[PDB]
């Protein structure tokens, strides 16, 4: 039950010369014939391949200092910034990581950054040695992620990577780590490495490399950066990762005693290639394509060619001639990164199903046996023969100037078992969410300018995977924004938006908070005929609906009632709606960390915290409701805009609740009534489709009964703190009797009191957890007058009770915060290439 | 499999150059703290020798070993006597898949615009770039497993043990070196540390001590060799330990990349424990990072507290200690400097002890009594299991950790021993060799010295580590020894190079060797009766007792002399010892022969059967026995009656033998007694080599008619005609004019020395001609050498091991392993370097 357990890679990431920022934009290079070849820029200070952004770094994002970000070799910046966008690539947020196996492996070597003295303006004094010491370039990355498998920099030079991909699948096979990042960099600072190569007479005056080509006179030097993601095969199929590709084998050696260190043996390449083969029990025959070593020196590229043509080339037998190229030839030589550079031109390949490849320039080299054509330059893209197993695989080779040779199979990853695949909440409507945060605004904007480019320029893409990839593989910042969208192009348009600062239908902004969530249940009219209707698919809020139909009739005969109104139905089917909502937004993971409700809201919050079942909490308001259909004909009330105090004639009106600075409930005699409301026909008052006044003394006739009715029932602790609006405090649910419950209906409704309160202990987000936004208005009112950041949202609307609402609700509680588990909502879509995080970078170069 | 040491090498401050002196100077309780040398640029501990480097010893330029990272140097140098520790000749491996693990980084060697003078442009880069100082003992000593450097800081020398015990594992090759070297060439690490104030003004690590005040910067080469244990058992290897389980994590996100994480601590710890199945109740030892740091050394002891601390249930208090408290942090070496430390304590079968300085730190919870400091030596508790075990740490700055477990190597299966060829005496040749005649000198003090101070070690042992598990160089030396008195006297004579009997010295060359087979008077009564007892050699006598009973009645007559006994006894000694020095390693480039001495060349070369070669000196000798009575022959001391007297044989330019008849010499001997013409009659009635035996002719041309000349498998170089001949044309007619022309040897010997030959061995059981072949040497100003065989009145074991000493000595193969067998690897001096300093 243990063998060589197949390795695959689920995520790889690369800057490489040419402007190549991305896998996909070395696609772009490699087909489009265009090289890299430039001259050194002048901003390094001393022909080659040279990155665009080579000492730009977004040092901010991961909290360095702008002093130590200056100390910092630029490679260890690449290697952080590329370690990053793999971890994307492969679609893990990196957070889930912290405290994880996963292991590091940079290929590496030293370039000449930092070798003058230190500018005592430049302040990087206590930071050069940190960041400039091999360790380092990947203890920093493991400091940085808080990972917690081995951490290693290893230099073979034009191998490094290869290697640290080798050694990183022995690590994954052993145990040492259960998911590994592997790669290499470089940056050519300081100009040693070019010098020593001119002197010795091996570099191309083109800064080209032209590899089996007649024209080869030297190789060009170049840079980048390359990482790939490791995850042993049976753990990436388990999690349901993308597998790009495999390792299927992968051989490491030395040339021995060559006719000078660096000087190349195509014996041990020879030998190299087979342990290859045999790790992975394979034959030449079996891989259509090689991505060779190919640098563009005379004497090389010949030793190269002999021992593919001693390995590759023989028992070609049905599989026809082998293909070869080199990405080198388009990038230049990349150094420590050159080998997983070869290993992601490959895996381009693969996707796409065909060769990739590689510039050819001039006649093939009259250097090498071509004579039993049984090799073939990769001219231009050319189909991929799978093998005799239907599998199809290539080679790719790293022979460094120190001497270690590398060689790895690549194989198309094995078909996924399919798997029940979960459901998603909420009827499908064709519009999905699309969620965006980074760790600025600027940041954000370009996030979504990025997203709206690359969707209008890859169409066809389907939005439930750019929705669940871009929340499900994707890390949630602090500066958020949401996106809602039926087709490709209305994302496009609504990115944009965001991009360009325009407030449109369908888009949210917001920051994200630590407070807790408060969910705010407010009964009073949140009622509209045919409510929450659109949701009675969702087996979360169906299966509430029912059980209190089951409870409602025992204590009132009455049930959904909506098929196709009075207090005493009324408030036991707002009851029931509101429980229900709040049960969707838990299934959703909308957790509270407290409930406060208004008047009759205060019953659905106790049971939504747990302080009164659900039997109790309907027998609760059934018989609280009944009980004032028993005080109907005189008393009304009314609503009055304009602050208490203010509106504060008597012994038959009073004030009954207080909603907010600017409202006000007032209540008493019906006539009484009519005549302070046209009195002010002359103060924006309104009176309530009510036939009786309660928070008055109208209600003292029914106490004792009420009381007595619910005797009963049996308050518990609560699970989720309840803030009473009564007690104008926290208060345990075992003191929530009939005591209470009359002391509820009785006294005054102190709400605008109680959201001050919970505004003052630092609560981030308000939820209405209501069929129509009825308190909102009031709480955002009083917020803004205690000059708080807090969030008001509401669940759902009039015209609005559908799940498209419920759906525009998630986003928004997910943009201020509130953590919405995505995969209970958009159950578990693929996962698509998208742009990675938009680093901010700055240049540093000491 | 569990992956073994088999062999181990170290430099390090306190002036440590091997195992040995760490062992001494951790024993004795002293510490290297020190000024920075003064001659580095710019308080700490240094190496004795950081800049010292023998270029010439891996032809390596004095300009490359300029601009090469000392670091790089240390590390060639230091897997040299790893391997010599391990018993393996270098050059054995020259095609191997030997793996070399270099844990090692950046020091500040080389930062500066070189002066021109210097002449390190277009060196300096290779000589200081990290994949080239692991990718450099690949090349110079040939190896082609994986060659990789890698820094994980502190911990550097110990995740290189772990990589290549996986490499091991997985197949990716067959034999590793593994370890770390640092050399602080510049300032720069000592000031970050200092700023940090990380660094005791001592210089002094104080390594769970009260007094702990920060670490001590430190240096060092500390280099293992790995081998599976299976095939570390087959090559029959001395393991030292094995390496049951090593684990590699990270802290993660500690307070700080230098931060230290106990969690992270403990779970190294406990899957260490995981990959060699075992738990901290079976380890005995754990010796640990150290340092000395007041707020590291806590945090070490509490992961070692909830780990070896936990369940020891009644196998008492794990002991504790860190060598860094005699040495400081040798930062990548760091760990397998402690490896090698817990390895010197298996040996012993004791606690390797700790410099604990002050009271135990008030910081950390000693209140379980658990954990207890390695204060002097202390007895090795064994676990259940009966295996002793220690566990070893180091925990990197960039937060890299590994923890070994290492432990002591299992029993091995016993196996026959392969039997000596020639009969045991007590005398053992002892060789030493080295690429100049000052280095050879060296290595025979320092061995003289070693045998001084280890006196008791066996003379086999010491006689069979240096044939067999030293490489042979270019200027050698040879002693012979009954006892190691003995062996120290003839030793301090090659090192002071005076001469004395027991002791051989010589030049090793290319040239190939040529069997020399006399006749004349090479015998003696009971000659070579002593090698009898030797298989090879009496089943080559037993098998020529069979032939001549066939064509006579003699045998073996050399227990309690006539010319048709003597030539053919004189044949069967010779082509056994031929038979000899063969199974003994001598490989014969040609064979050459002088009269009846070519028969047994012929026999030698395979020009003619043991039968046919018998056969043909059976008659040619009865054939001389009838032609006798009157003739005679005499030696006559110079360079080259007339128609009685011719010369009869060329023996070298001051030697030549006269013959003719009986009678005429008598009066040239007067003539000579008179004159003061040395010379002296040998005692035969008969004048060979002249037409006195053309009468027996046309009769021994009929007798050996039947005999049937084949190719050789070895040049036969004919004196006769002076020219190499096919041994088809060896025919009577040949064996004929052999008796009857006259014997040009001189002029043969003159000939293959021209050739380019080396080595001439007379293959008989008394030099004869060795003395004449010389003379001819010195006048063509060769520096070709002569040997002997037997000798009259020893020709026993003794001379013959003798022989083959002095064969060896002037570069003939000897076996070794056929010539002694299987005894004892012990550990002696190493390669004696003779490095100069270079320092940029």
């Amino acid at each position: 039950e243990l063998e060589s357990e197949p390795i695959a890679i689920v995520g790889m990431a690369c800057r490489l010369p040419g402007e190549v920022d991305s896998p996909e934009r070395l696609w772009e290079l490699i087909t489009s014939g265009r090289d890299s070849a430039a001259e050194v820029p002048d901003d390094r200070g001393w022909h080659g391949n040279f990155m665009a952004g080579a000492g730009d770094f977004d040092a901010a994002f991961f909290g360095i200092s702008p002093r130590e970000a200056l100390a910092m070799d630029p490679q260890q910046r690449q290697a952080l910034e590329t370690t990053w966008e793999a971890l994307e690539s492969a679609g893990i947020p990196p957070e889930t990581l912290r405290g994880s196996d996963t292991g590091v492996f940079v290929g590496m070597s030293h370039q000449g950054y930092a070798t003058g003295r230190p500018r005592p303006e430049d302040g990087v004094d206590g930071y050069l040695l940190t960041g400039n010491t091999a360790s380092v370039a990947s203890g920093r990355i493991a400091y940085v992620l808080g990972l917690e498998g081995p951490a290693l920099t290893v230099d073979t030079a034009c191998s490094s990577s290869l290697v640290a991909l080798h050694t990183a699948c022995g690590s994954l096979r052993d145990g040492d780590c259960g998911l590994a990042v592997a790669g290499g960099v470089s940056v050519m600072a300081g100009p040693e490495v070019f010098t020593e190569f001119s002197r010795q007479g091996a570099l191309s005056p083109d800064g080209r490399c032209k590899p089996f080509s007649d024209e080869a006179d030297g190789f060009g030097l170049g840079e980048g950066s390359a990482f790939v993601v490791l995850q042993r095969l049976s753990d990436a199929r388990r999690e349901g990762r993308r597998v790009l590709g495999v390792v299927a084998g992968s051989a490491v050696n030395q040339d021995g005693a060559s006719n000078g260190l660096s000087a190349p043996s195509g014996v041990a390449q020879q030998r190299v290639i087979r342990r290859a083969w045999a790790r992975a029990g394979i034959t030449g025959a079996d891989v259509a394509v090689v991505e060779a070593h190919g640098t563009g020196t005379r004497l090389g590229d010949p030793v190269e060619a002999s021992a593919l043509l001693a390995t590759y080339g023989k028992s070609r037998g049905s599989s026809g001639p082998v293909l070869l190229g080199s990405v080198k030839s388009n990038i230049g030589h990349a150094q420590a990164a050159a080998g997983v550079a070869g290993v992601i031109k490959v895996l381009l390949g693969l996707e796409r199903g065909v060769v990739p490849p590689m510039l050819c320039r001039g006649e093939r080299s009259g250097l090498i046996d071509w004579s039993s054509g049984e090799i073939e330059l990769a001219d231009g893209v050319r189909e991929w023969s799978p093998a005799a197993d239907g599998v199809r695989r290539a080679g790719v080779s790293a022979f460094g100037v120190s001497g270690t040779n590398a060689h790895v199979i690549i194989a198309e990853p094995p078909e996924p078992e399919p798997v029940p695949q979960p459901r998603r909440m909420l009827p499908a409507t064709g519009v999905v969410p699309v969620v965006l945060s980074a760790r600025t605004g600027a940041a954000l904007r370009a996030q979504a300018g990025r997203l709206a480019d690359h969707l209008a320029a890859h169409p066809g893409i389907a939005p439930a995977d750019v929705s669940w990839t871009m929340a499900r593989a994707r890390q949630h910042f602090e500066e958020r924004a949401a996106v809602l969208a039926a087709d490709t192009a209305e994302a496009v348009h609504r990115l944009r938006a965001v991009a360009d600062g325009a407030v449109v239908p369908g888009v949210v902004t917001g920051s994200a908070s630590d407070g807790g969530s408060v969910f705010v249940f407010p009964g009073q009219g949140a009622q509209w005929e045919g409510m929450a209707r659109e949701l009675l698919p969702v087996p979360v809020f169906a299966e509430s609906i029912a059980e209190c139909d089951a409870v409602l009739s025992e204590v009132a005969g009455f049930s959904v009632s909506e098929v196709l109104e009075r207090v005493d139905v009324v408030q036991p089917v707002l009851f029931a709606v509101m429980v229900s909502l709040a049960r969707l937004w838990r299934a959703c993971g909308a957790v509270p960390s407290a409930v406060i409700g208004h008047s009759q809201g205060e019953i659905a919050a106790a049971v939504v915290a747990g302080a009164l079942s659900l039997e109790d909490g309907m027998r609760v308001v059934a018989r609280r409701s009944r009980a004032v259909r028993a005080v109907a004909g005189r008393g009304s009330m009314l609503s009055v805009r304009g602050g208490r105090s203010d509106v504060e004639w008597t012994g038959r009106l009073e004030v009954a609740a207080v909603n907010g600075p600017d409202a006000v409930v007032v209540a008493g005699d019906a006539q009484a009534a009519r005549e302070f409301l046209e009195y002010c026909e002359g103060i924006r008052a309104r009176a309530i489709p009510v036939d009786y006044a309660s928070h008055t003394a109208h209600v003292e006739p029914v106490r004792d009964e009420l009381v007595q009715a619910l005797a009963g029932i049996t308050p518990r602790r609560a699970e989720v703190p309840f803030f009473s609006t009564l007690t104008g405090d926290f208060l345990d649910g075992t003191e929530l009797d009939a005591g209470y419950w009359y002391r509820n209906l009785r006294h005054p409704v102190e709400f605008h009191s109680a959201v001050q309160a919970l505004t003052d202990q630092g609560y981030a987000t308000f939820i209405e957890v209501s069929p129509h936004p009825v308190l909102a208005s009031s709480v955002q009112e009083t917020l803004d007058d205690a000059e708080s950041d807090a969030a008001v949202l509401g669940t759902l609307e009039r015209d609005a009770g559908d799940a498209d609402r419920f759906l525009t609700a998630l986003a928004d509680a997910h943009t201020r915060g509130v953590a919405v588990d995505w995969e209970a909502v958009l159950g578990r879509a693929g996962l698509v290439d998208l742009p990675g995080y938009p680093f901010q970078g700055k240049r540093f170069w000491l």
